[PDB]
């Protein structure tokens, strides 16, 4: 079960292959039968096949970038929660996305549940 600091490191790692875009990455940072819930208000994604095909539509377009906009905040019982903005492109035109992930870690290190919060009022195009 992570600590507060390795909280923080596994949530800023998982920002960075999102911005990268390495999918098979993202995959192996999750739980097996772990849950994905993105935007929140939607019925969750289970299991690595499925989070692995969320992933290949998000950054499968190839030019998403995706950073922190301030510091990861750390629980004691392997939890977190960061805010982020992703960049895309949907128009040919630059659209951007400002979310905050919440994460429960494992035992093993691994993400059990995320949950990324946004709509359409934190979307801009």
């Amino acid at each position: 079960l992570p600590t507060a600091q390795e909280v923080q490191g596994l949530m800023a790692r998982y920002i960075e292959l999102v911005d990268v875009g390495d999918i098979e990455a993202i995959v192996q940072m999750y739980a097996d039968d772990a849950t994905v819930e993105d935007p929140f208000g939607q019925p969750p994604i289970h299991g690595r096949e499925q989070i692995a095909a969320f992933y290949r539509q998000g950054l499968g377009g190839g030019k998403v970038r995706a950073c922190l906009t301030g510091p990861v905040r750390a629980s004691h019982n392997g939890c977190g929660a960061m805010p982020f903005r992703i960049e895309m492109v949907w128009n040919g035109q630059p659209c951007a996305v400002d979310a905050i992930s919440v994460m429960r870690f494992d035992e093993h290190g691994r993400i059990q549940t995320m949950q990324a919060y946004w709509s359409e009022v934190n979307l801009s195009v």
